[PDB]
């Protein structure tokens, strides 16, 4: 019930929805997740291999499996840059 | 645009709500943020000064100011812990 | 009769609500009691198996059953901790 | 907001109301607290010195000051006996 | 290696020696333990049923099994009374 | 007379060694007792002020004095924890 | 060459001593390393399975193997904590 | 007393020796520390500004003060590379 609890819940559910019962993301689940849930980031940085570069960044164990924790880094990275952009706006 | 983007913004908006024009959180802004956003989290701890230990891990420069990136690491720890509990018990 | 008596009864009624006819709490009844009565208390812990450590301190006989008196010691620890936080910060 | 949170809050506030700014109960605050908040226990056990016996029981430091923790023991004692009585009812 | 570590070790080993692989004391293991390890207390309090009264005190679960924790209470009780006696000596 | 009696005395003698004529331990006597009797126990904790939380649970009267009985509860907690570890891992 | 270099090597040599030819530490090698290098550290904890929580933070890949870099983060946490205690109390 | 305790002690003392009563390293304390305690690393990487590049790396707060924690990163970095080198030797 607070606004933050709702937000954390939606990140958790989001990840589980695309991870299914195995509970990890494969490059292809990652790809479907990003196209559906990170359009904003996908429409702005137009490299054909964005998802391929994120996956190599995210798969520290080099086993093709993205856990919640690694997934969370992605979210962190993008939320912080979104904040940098938001603060730089602040003006008149 | 998306549920994930919307949630990301809620965390961004939540930090500024408590930060105010100054754009940073002091230990008291941090405490109030928790009391209101995570009801009972600080209150039920054994240590009533637990927010001081949290402030300590989050204020690297020891200038008593908590910026967005540091705030984010606190939210990451709580979200991961909540994810671990849910996996173990909510199937 | 009184506000204090009424509150005492709410804790008594709360234990039986989760205990059910059997009159005792198993580790899962304990877990659900917390999830519903103390939202986020177990969920935000670092250890997702913290309820097992709690069950351990509360089930002296190791028969996996938690009676009223034991339940009470858990509530006492939470109420005291909440009192300590309030004294330190709510003046 | 759960039923238990409301209950703990009312025990905390109760104690602070009768303790005032010093944050401890003297025998006389204890006496006023019991007459106001534990009528049920006061009407059933009719010893003229009930409060005097509880105070000696509760003042482990023998300094006439009852802290929240010691106060909580009292509440514990009475809630448990109230539960023993309640379970023994259960019948038909 | 400190003096206290050695002491804790000897209480632990003592208990395990008399508990054997099941890791609990039965009334009879308790009895053998006390006759061997608490002579001082056994020679001073001469009730024929000392061990029977300690066992009922110690078996809170009423299942005839004495765990390390319960055993530790016994040790606590006797060490504290030994200390009370020791301090009362202090004189000249 | 016995190995158990001898060990009991070592704990009794250890308390008075640090207590001195005064017969009680202040927070600093407690700290030094640990540094010397339990090397690394306080030092490796995350919280450098952990002895204050220990003093808090042990000084009920808040008079800054630790008597024998209270000291004993600290030793009981350490001995039980060491027993639990040994049972789980030393067979 | 230097006291600092020599100490660095002692940690490097300590990891391989317990790792053996295999060059990695399993949870049991980790446990024994602590029992011998940090006497009482695991033993006095409340949780007798604390090494499992430590293994968990250190084995990112969940392959039950602890490499040098991960080992180093454990030593860093212990050394920093020991430094904080010494600053607060040893002047 | 174990070998690791002695090693941690020597890193702690080392740092305090060069930090003195203020308990932080200035670029110049860093420079003296490195010339005295990291000869091996100083003789192998011959850039005239090594210490200047480490200091910028280490002063995350940009306040010219190196705390024990930041100092520890340096030690970490160099011990790990020393280990990489050591393992790569292993041969015959």
């Amino acid at each position: 019930p607070s606004q933050m609890e709702h937000a954390m819940e939606t990140m958790m559910f989001t990840f589980h929805k695309f991870a299914g019962d195995k509970g990890y993301l494969t490059k292809e689940d990652l790809r479907v997740l990003m196209e559906k849930e990170f359009p904003g980031f996908l429409e702005n940085q137009k490299d054909p291999l964005a998802v391929d570069k994120i996956m190599k960044d995210l798969d520290q164990c080099r086993d093709g499996k993205v856990g919640f924790q690694s997934f969370f880094s992605l979210i962190a990275g993008l939320t912080i840059a979104c904040n940098d952009y938001f603060v730089v706006h602040m003006k008149q």
